[PDB]
């Protein structure tokens, strides 16, 4: 059971990359930009 009973998410706008929320849409997509290639390989 999950009785945690918090978590936002009532925004009309939510990234696909990610999962982030935004009130406005431009905010969101000046931010679906982060999301090519910023960083290199930051594991293995
Ligand atoms: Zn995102």
């Amino acid at each position: 059971g999950s009785s945690g009973s918090s978590g936002s998410g009532e925004k009309p706008y939510e990234c696909n990359e990610c999962g982030k929320a935004f009130i406005w849409k431009s905010l969101l997509i000046v931010h679906e930009r982060t999301h090519a290639g910023v960083s290199g390989p930051s594991s293995g």
